[PDB]
């Protein structure tokens, strides 16, 4: 009886956890995403708590609603995601200015929220989302902590591993806010090549695909990565490459800032709030992308 509360309700696509639509909500007229999640009172409390995580570049959190056994999460609704943005400027790629935009803000959005104690661990371009006047907005942080991050989704898509941190594949139980700077990291090569720097589909392809561009990883670069629960003595060691050829056209700013984002011990690996300071950042501006809604 809840969807009577919306004047209209369409679905949007198919989210990790359950359909997306987007609803006009009967009293305020405000158009909203609305986000089924399928079948639990402790995941009830803390996606509750992401009601108060309001920043800028987060996706707004509106309502939790627990009814009929069924979970629904009201959001902010934005018209475009960057997956769809990058699709779209395949043949000219985002302009440099804006990809460093887009960075920076999405670097502001983690350094919020990694402040709060509060981890995404699932950043994608699918959950990334775009509006006219030139932001870009998290989508879904703190879901995974909630509902865990299955193989495949509801409709048995398989959920991408193309951003997963290594410590992740190599089985580290604790995860850190380095893992969303490792995803941003790919994503940040990704706008500036127009190619998914490491699109694995299985857990060993993915693994070797970061082994194969950043070095098979040893205790020397990663003190403790030997007793990872799933690291194997047998893994092949390839060498490690120079970013020149991995993100080129990118700059010495640029490709230094990459670098950092991308160290295999999560310790050593940048945080939010020091890439902001990074000289890459020292000329950011805020452009308009041009947008076809
Ligand atoms: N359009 C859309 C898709 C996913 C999340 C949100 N907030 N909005």
């Amino acid at each position: 009886e809840f969807m009577e509360n919306f004047q209209k309700v369409e679905k949007i696509g198919e989210g990790t956890y359950g359909v997306v639509y987007k609803a006009r909500n009967k009293l305020t007229g405000e158009v909203v995403a609305l986000k089924k999640i399928r079948l639990p009172s402790t995941a009830i409390r803390e996606i509750s708590l992401l009601k108060e995580l309001n920043h800028p570049n987060i996706v707004k959190l509106l309502d939790v609603i627990h009814t009929e056994n069924k979970l629904y999460l009201v959001f902010e609704f934005l018209h475009q995601d960057l997956k769809k943005f990058m699709d779209a400027s395949a043949l000219t790629g985002i302009p440099l200015p804006l990809i460093k935009s887009y960075l920076f803000q999405l670097l502001q959005g983690l350094a919020f929220c990694h402040s709060h104690r509060v981890l995404h661990r699932d950043l994608k371009p699918q959950n990334l989302l775009i509006n006219t006047e030139g932001a870009i907005k998290l989508a879904d942080f703190g879901l995974a902590r909630a509902f865990g991050v299955p193989v495949r989704t509801y409709t048995h898509e398989v959920v991408t591993l193309w951003y997963r941190a290594p410590e992740i594949l190599l089985g580290c139980k604790y995860y850190s806010t380095a893992v969303d700077i490792w995803s941003l990291g790919c994503i940040f090569a990704e706008m500036v090549t127009r190619r998914a720097l490491f699109p694995g589909d299985s857990e060993i392809d993915q693994l070797f695909r970061i082994f194969r561009t950043l070095g098979t990883p040893d205790e020397v670069v990663w003190p403790g990565v030997t007793s990872m629960p799933d690291y194997k003595p047998s893994f092949p060691k390839w060498a490690r490459q120079d970013f020149s050829k991995v993100v080129p056209p990118l700059d010495e700013d640029g490709r230094s800032l990459l670098s950092q984002m991308l160290h295999y011990d999560p310790n050593k690996r940048i945080s939010a709030k020091a890439a902001l300071a990074h000289p890459f950042f020292q000329d950011v501006t805020k452009p308009v992308p041009h947008l076809r809604l």
